[PDB]
C-alpha cells in the first residue's frame, strides 16, 4: 500500500506519484481530495499546484480554479504556474468587454513578479503580441500603441533571459517598421544596455542549467547537498552584481529573486531562510548610509517578513528561525512584536518549551528589566512541559546580573525540590555552589544530594566524581579515600575490578593522565 | 633482519626466538652477549634466565652461574628456575665436606619460597629422599633423621599440589615402616588436615590448567585479555580461602603467592601491581583489628614494597604507581619518603613532569602547609619540561585554599606571560576570572587575550566562544552581535557559509539546541 510507505516517510515521493497516478483515474470529486492532501504537503510545488489546477480546470469549475490561484499564485513563483494563470485569464476573460484592460493587468502583474525568471521569454512576447493586436483607430490611438509596445520591448531587452536576443531582434524590426530613419538612433540609443544584458543573460544561462527547479521540497535526511551547492552559487552570482550596475536595489531584487526560486525546492533548510533575511537586513542599512532612506525601510520591513514566512509555512516548529526572528525585531527595538513571536512558539502544542522560555526570559531581562524577566520565568514554571533547565538558567541569571545569591539559592532550592532526581540538574546546582568557593556549604550540598536519596544512586556517578574533585582541591588524602570508598560501595556492582581504571581519575588534570593512551585502554579506562 | 623487527616492536618475540635460535649456534662468549640482551628485556622470564644459565653451566663457568642466580633467583619465582638452582647445588657442592648441611639449606630455602607452587611435588620428594639418605649411626642419630623426614612429609601433606596424594601415600608407608602400631594413630592424627588439603589441591589443580605461566611479559597493545581473565580468577580463588581456615596470614601468603606468579607474565599491567598492594594494605589493617600487631606491620611494610618493585623493575616510568606509592607512604604519615618518591620520578630524564609536579605540589600543600607547596611550585617552574598546566593548578590552589585572589592573579598573570599562546592555558585563565563574577574585569581579560596578539587567531575559536557565552549571560544583543561579527572577521575564511551552523551556538544551552539532530547535521553543525 502506498499509504503505508507514507505511514513511514511522509515525504515518500514514490507513494505520492502513485496517489497522483490514480489521481486522474478518477473524477475531480474524488481526486480533489487527494490533491489537497498533496499541496498541503508540498505547498511550494508549482508543479503540484498545477496538476490540481489543470485537473479542476479540466472539469470546467472555473470558480474553484480562481480559488486555487488566490491560494498559491502569490506564494509560489514557479514559471509554469504563472504561465498557467496567464492562460486561465486568456480564456476565461477573453469575451468580457473589459478583457483588454484585464488582460494587460495580468501581463503586468506577471512580468512584475516572475518576468525576471530565466525562462520567461514567452510571456514578454505574448504581452507584446497582445499589445500590437489591440485595435487602434486614428493616430493618437496608434501612437499610443507604439508607446505601449515600445515599453515592453525596452523593458524586456534589458532583462536577462534565454531568448533575450530574439527579443532584441524583433524590437529592431519594430522600430524599423514604423520609421527606418529614426529607428537607427532609437536602437543605437539602448544597445549599450542591451549588450550588458545579453551578456548577463549568458552568465545567468549557465548557473541555472545545473539547477533542478521542480524537485519537491523535502526535509534534509548525495544530490541535495550537490544541488544545494549549485543554488548557493547562483545566489552568490547574483550577489556579486552580474549586471555591472550602481543600482543597489536592482541587485537586491535579483538576489532576492534567487533566494525565492531556491526556497521553492530547499525551503526546508533554516540556514537559507536565515541567510536570505541576513542579506535583506544588510542591503537595508547599506542604503541607510548612502542616504536612500525610503528604499531602505522597505528592505528592513521586508527582511522581517522573510522570517514570518519561514516560520509560518515550511518551518513552523523551528526554534532557530523564531529566535532569529525575535532577535531581529528586538534589534529594531520593536519589543512588542518580540513578545508575540516568543509566545506564538510557546503556543504550539508540542515542542520542548524549555529552551524557548530560556531564550524568551533572556531577551526579557536584557531588554525590559529584572521584573519583566521574572514574568516569563513565572510562566515557564506554570507550563507542564518546561524541564529543569530553566530553573538553572534563571537562578544563574540572578547571580550573574543582580549579584544576588539569595534569589539564586532559592531558585536552585526551589528547583532541587521538583527536579532533584535529574543528575544534570543536581550537577548544575552543585557546579554553582562550588564556584562560590565556600568549602563547607558545598560539602553540605554534596552530602545532601548523595544522602537525600531523591536521586537514584545508579544515576549519581558524576556527582561522586564532582565530589572527589572537590575533596581533591581543598580537603585531603583521607577525605579523598573516604568519599572514594563510599563511591565504590554505591556502585559495588559495576565497579568491581575497575578499581585501577577508577584510580586514574584521582590524579588526572585536564589533558594530563598518569598513564599512556595504550595503558589506559587495557585498564578499561573511560573518560567523562 | 631480526634486529629490524626489533627496531619496530622491541618485544617482537619472533625476533627474539631467532636471536635465541642462533644464540646456541655460537660459543658462550658471543651468546652471553645476546642473553644479557634478552634477560634485560624479559627480567621476569624464568625460562630465559634458564637458557642463559644452562648455557653458561654448559660451559663449566660455575662462577658466572652463581652470579646469574644471585641476579634472578629471588626476583623470579619460576618453578623451573628453582629446580635448576637445586640441581646446580646438587652438583657443584656434592663433594664439599659440608654438602649435607648446605644441601638441606637449599631445599629449605626452596620449599620456603616456591614450595607452594602447584608443580613443586618433586622438590619435596628430592628433599625427603635426600634426608632418608643421610647416614646415621646409633639411635639418637637415626631418630633424629625420622624427626627430620617426618617433618617434610607432615609439611608437604598439607601443601596443595599435583601429587599431594603420592606424598601422603609414601608418608603412610614411612610411619608403618618404623612402627606399624603407632603408625595407625600417627597417620589418623593428621588425616583431617590432609583431606582438607588433598581437596584444595584439586580446586587449585583446575584454576591453574588454563593459565600459561611461561609467556614472556609484554606491554599491553585476544588471548592476553583471555589469560588476564584466568589469572584474576586464580587470584580471587585464593582470596576466597580455599583451605577453609581461620588463619589469615596463611591466606594472604597464598593470595600473595598468586599475585607473584601472575606478575611474571602480566607484570606490565599497573592495575595488577596496584590491586596486589591493595590486598596487602587491606590484609594488614584487618590484622591490626584482631590484635595481631606484629604479623600486621609486616604486611603494612611489605605492601609498600610491592610499589617499590613495580616502579623499579617492569614499570619505571609509570606515574600511576608512583602516585599510588607516594599516596600510600603519605597515608602512613612517612612524609619524608613521599618526597623521595616524587623526586625519583622527576629524576627520570624523559617524562612530562607537569602532572607529577601537580601531584607533588598537591601532596605538599595538603600535608606540609602552604609554604612547603610553594617550594615544589618553584622547582616546577625551574624545570624546562614543565608545561602550562602547573601554573593553573598552583594559581587555583591559592584561590581554593588560601582564598587569596592576589597570588592567584599573579600566578595566572605570571603564567599568561610565558604561556599566553596556549589556547587551553588562556581558557583556564579566563574560566577562572569569569567565575569571580566581575563583568568588567572579565571583559578586560577577554579583549586583551584577543587583541594582545600573543595568541594566534587560528587558535582562538574557543575564546571567542567563551566570550559570546559571557556577552550572553550579562551583556546584551548588540554586544553579542558585536563580538559575533568580530569572531567572524577573524575566521572569515573557515566560517564563510557556516553562519547558520554558527548561529546555533548563540542560543543552545546544555543539551538544548534550537534544532533537531537531523537539522543540525545538514547545517554542518559541530558541537564543542
Amino acid at each position: 500500500m502506498a499509504e503505508k510507505k507514507l505511514e513511514e516517510n511522509p515525504y515518500d515521493l514514490d507513494a505520492w506519484s502513485i496517489l497522483i497516478r490514480e489521481a486522474q483515474n478518477q473524477p475531480i470529486d474524488k481526486a480533489r481530495k487527494t490533491y489537497e492532501r498533496l499541496v498541503a504537503q508540498f505547498p511550494s510545488s508549482g508543479r503540484f499546484w498545477k496538476l490540481y489546477i489543470e485537473a479542476e480546470i479540466k472539469a470546467k469549475n472555473y470558480d474553484k480554479v480562481e480559488k486555487l490561484f488566490q491560494r498559491c499564485l502569490m506564494k509560489v513563483l514557479h514559471i509554469d504556474l504563472w504561465k498557467c494563470y496567464l492562460s486561465y485569464v486568456r480564456e476565461t476573460k477573453g469575451k468580457l468587454p473589459s478583457y483588454k484592460e484585464k488582460m494587460a493587468q495580468a501581463y503586468d502583474f506577471a512580468l512584475d513578479k516572475i518576468g525576471m525568471e530565466i525562462m520567461s521569454y514567452q510571456i514578454w512576447v505574448d504581452y507584446i503580441n497582445f499589445l500590437k493586436g489591440v485595435e487602434a483607430v486614428g493616430s493618437y490611438a496608434e501612437n499610443q500603441r507604439i508607446t505601449a509596445v515600445r515599453r515592453v520591448y525596452q523593458r524586456g531587452c534589458v532583462n536577462p533571459m534565454i531568448n533575450i536576443e530574439q527579443l532584441w531582434r524583433d524590437y529592431n524590426k519594430y522600430e524599423e517598421g514604423i520609421n527606418i530613419h529614426l529607428a537607427k538612433k532609437m536602437i543605437e540609443d539602448r544597445s549599450r544596455d542591451y549588450m550588458n544584458a545579453r551578456r548577463v543573460a549568458k552568465e545567468y544561462e549557465t548557473v541555472m542549467k545545473g539547477l533542478d527547479r521542480n524537485a519537491p521540497s523535502v526535509p534534509p535526511q548525495p544530490q541535495e547537498a550537490q544541488q544545494v551547492d549549485m543554488w548557493k552559487k547562483y545566489i552568490q552570482w547574483e550577489k556579486s552584481n552580474p549586471l555591472r550596475t550602481e543600482d543597489q536595489t536592482l541587485i537586491t531584487k535579483r538576489v532576492m529573486f534567487a533566494y525565492e526560486q531556491c526556497l521553492l525546492v530547499l525551503g526546508h533548510h533554516p540556514d537559507i531562510w536565515y541567510e536570505a533575511a541576513q542579506y535583506l537586513e544588510q542591503s537595508s542599512k547599506l542604503l541607510a548610509e548612502k542616504g536612500d532612506m525610503n528604499n531602505a525601510k522597505l528592505f528592513s520591513d521586508e527582511a522581517a517578513n522573510i522570517y514570518e514566512r519561514a516560520i509560518s509555512t515550511l518551518l513552523k516548529k523551528n526554534m532557530l528561525l523564531y529566535f532569529a526572528y525575535a532577535d531581529y525585531e528586538e534589534s529594531r527595538m520593536k519589543y512588542e512584536k518580540v513578545h508575540s513571536i516568543y509566545n506564538r512558539l510557546l503556543a504550539i502544542e508540542d515542542i520542548d518549551p524549555t529552551l524557548v522560555y530560556i531564550q524568551y526570559m533572556k531577551f526579557a531581562r536584557r531588554a525590559e528589566g529584572i521584573k519583566s524577566g521574572r514574568m516569563i520565568f513565572k510562566k515557564a514554571r506554570e507550563d507542564a512541559r518546561t524541564r529543569h533547565h530553566v530553573y538553572v538558567t534563571a537562578a544563574l541569571m540572578e547571580y550573574y546580573c543582580s549579584k544576588d545569591k539569595s534569589v539564586a539559592f532559592k531558585i536552585f532550592e526551589l528547583g532541587l525540590k521538583k527536579y532533584g532526581d535529574i543528575p544534570e540538574y543536581v550537577l548544575a546546582y552543585i557546579d554553582y555552589l562550588s564556584h562560590l568557593n565556600e568549602d563547607n556549604n558545598t560539602r553540605v550540598l554534596f552530602e545532601r544530594v548523595l544522602t537525600s536519596g531523591s536521586l537514584p544512586p545508579e544515576k549519581s556517578g558524576e556527582i561522586w566524581a564532582r565530589f572527589l574533585a572537590f575533596e581533591s582541591n581543598i580537603g585531603d588524602l583521607a577525605s579523598i579515600l573516604k568519599v572514594e570508598k563510599r563511591r565504590f560501595t554505591a556502585f559495588r556492582e559495576e565497579y568491581e575490578g575497575k578499581e585501577t581504571a577508577l584510580l586514574v581519575d584521582r590524579y588526572k588534570f585536564m589533558d594530563l593522565y598518569p598513564c599512556s593512551a595504550s595503558e589506559l585502554k587495557a585498564l578499561g579506562y573511560k573518560d567523562v
